[PDB]
Order: C-alpha cells, then sequence, then structure tokens
C-alpha cells in the first residue's frame, strides 16, 4: 500500500501544521537569527527574567514564591499549553477520534510527556531554549543556576535534544513520529489494545516510507528513531521521579491540576 500510506502521512502532517503554534522550521530560523528584524530577548539572570516579565516578552500564575519556583510555574504553564495542542493534534487524526473516549484519555495520559520532550528538541540548542512562542530565549546556564531541585529538571532534556537534533528531522518527519508516540499499544489500561496496535503499526510503516523518500541518504534512520522512542520513555520515567520528589519536598510549590491528574498512578 505504498500510496495509501503517503496520503495517510500527508493527513497527519496537515493535523500537525494546523495545531502546533511553533514548528521546527520556524524555531530554527529564529535560533539562527534569520526570522525577524529583532532577535529573541535573552533571559540569563534575575534582571533579564524580571525584564521579560514586565511586558518585554509577556498573569494568572499562582502567588509568587521565589525565582526557582517562578520558573517552575512557567514550565507548568508551557506544558499545559503543549498538552492542549497535542490533544487537538490527536483529535485531528480520524483513527484517534474513533477510539473509546476513555482510550483517548489513556493515550494522552501516558503519551504527552514523551511527545513534549520530543518536540522540545525543536526549540533547543546547546545554549538554551526558546520561550514565549519564540520571543524569548532562556539560557541553559541560567537554568543550571537555579536552586536544587529545580536546576536538575531541565538539564537532561538538553542532553537528549542535542543528540536528537543531530538526526536532522523536519516537521513532516516529526508529525509522524509524534503520532506514533501518541498511538501506542503498550499503554496501561487500554480497553482495545489490538485496535491501537494496528494504528501504531500503520503509522510506523508510513513513517518508514516517509523517511525513505525524505532522507534517502540517511543510513539506519528508522531504527534510530525507534530507539529514540525507547529513550524518551526512560527520560519521562526520570522526569516523573523528579516531579515526585518536588511534590514531596517542596510543599509550598503549587501543582497544576491537569498535570497532577496526568501523573496520578504512573
Ligand atoms: C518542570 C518541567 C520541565 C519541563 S522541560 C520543558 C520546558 N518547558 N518550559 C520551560 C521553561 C519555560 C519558561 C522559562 C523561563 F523563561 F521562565 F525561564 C524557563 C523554562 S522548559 C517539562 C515539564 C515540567 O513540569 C511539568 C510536567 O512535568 O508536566
Ligand atoms: C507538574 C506537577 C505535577 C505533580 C506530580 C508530582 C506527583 O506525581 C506522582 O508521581 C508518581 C509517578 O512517578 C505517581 O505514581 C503518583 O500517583 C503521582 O501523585
Amino acid at each position: 500500500q505504498v500510496a495509501d500510506l503517503k496520503a495517510f502521512s500527508k493527513h497527519i502532517y496537515n493535523a500537525y501544521l494546523k495545531n502546533f503554534n511553533m514548528t521546527k522550521k520556524k524555531a530554527r530560523s529564529i535560533l539562527t537569527g534569520k526570522a525577524s528584524h529583532t532577535a529573541p530577548f535573552v533571559i540569563h539572570d534575575i534582571e533579564t527574567l524580571w525584564q521579560a516579565e514586565k511586558g518585554l516578552v509577556w498573569n494568572g500564575l499562582p502567588p509568587y514564591k521565589e525565582i526557582s519556583v517562578h520558573v517552575f510555574y512557567r514550565c507548568q504553564c508551557t506544558t499545559v499549553e503543549t498538552v492542549r495542542e497535542l490533544t487537538e493534534f490527536a483529535k485531528s487524526i480520524p483513527s484517534f477520534s474513533s477510539l473509546f473516549l476513555n482510550d483517548q484519555v489513556t493515550l494522552l495520559k501516558y503519551g504527552v510527556h514523551e511527545a513534549i520532550f520530543a518536540m522540545l528538541a525543536s526549540i533547543v540548542n546547546k545554549d538554551g531554549l526558546l520561550v514565549a512562542n519564540g520571543s524569548g530565549f532562556v539560557t541553559r546556564e541560567f537554568l543550571r543556576s537555579l536552586r536544587k531541585p529545580f536546576s536538575d529538571i531541565i538539564e537532561p532534556k538538553f542532553e537528549f535534544a542535542v543528540k536528537f537534533n543531530a538526526l536532522e528531522l523536519d516537521d513532516s518527519d516529526l508529525a509522524l513520529f509524534i503520532a506514533a508516540i501518541i498511538l501506542c499499544g503498550d499503554r496501561p489500561g487500554l480497553m482495545n489494545v489490538p485496535r491501537v496496535e494496528a494504528i501504531q503499526d500503520t503509522i510506523l510503516r508510513a513513517l518508514e516510507f516517509h523517511l525513505q523518500a525524505n532522507h534517502p541518504d540517511a543510513q539506519y534512520l528508522f531504527p534510530k528513531l525507534l530507539q529514540k522512542m525507547a529513550d524518551l520513555r526512560q527520560l519521562v520515567t526520570e522526569h516523573a521521579q523528579m516531579m515526585q520528589r518536588i511534590k514531596k519536598t517542596e510543599t509550598e510549590t503549587s501543582l497544576h491540576p491537569l498535570l497532577q491528574e496526568i501523573y496520578k498512578d504512573m
């Protein structure tokens, strides 16, 4: 079915183009200083963070605690908005919308963080990360300087992102990769596992064909990406352990209810 899969792919790419605020194409043009007549405002210390908050780049956040917790809250806000986009992306996939509504929630529940860290790589380079829909750039050094434990959260995502970005995927590749992360039969408590497994396999087959066409000189790209899916599960496991520790030890720190639900029983 060499051409049913091409149509399938184009539909998933269109769902992606329609629902994600930041594409990798856009992200990389910003990060190489070739997108606007003004660069992103660089946040690298307390003073620039404060300037960014005074309308320079940017509220409904919880009551201010301190700098490390403030950044933690902004990470939560960003995560909530990316979860919203991922849900619309998934719903824009017909095979997803026909599943048990409770299976839809199960797939999102166990898939969004894997997808988030995959997409994170698109707005990351070795020196920092885009924020505020590209209008700011927060430095990796600044994040390293936060108070423990908050300074340990993000550093592992940088390590993953730089290796992942070496594969030089584009948005059409990423649309299928994310779709495969969400439509995953290994997720606990699925009601119709064979139905999800068949969609997953269709997506992976589409992805394999897409890569042959899109990257014809890349050797072993498909099995490399499967390994990255495995790596993303470990990355999320470690992230969840750090979140657990923050919930245990940082009891002044507020936790968004949607995100607390996602982590409940993992
Ligand atoms: C704690 C946490 C981290 C991540 S890493 C991806 C990132 N997202 N936003 C980030 C950010 C936004 C703004 C700034 C500022 F500009 F303020 F400095 C700095 C960083 S970094 C993902 C989820 C997380 O916790 C929610 C969860 O686990 O659901
Ligand atoms: C973004 C803030 C979200 C706060 C989440 C911190 C606590 O989550 C807990 O993490 C465990 C997985 O490691 C689950 O097994 C627990 O049921 C759940 O309560």
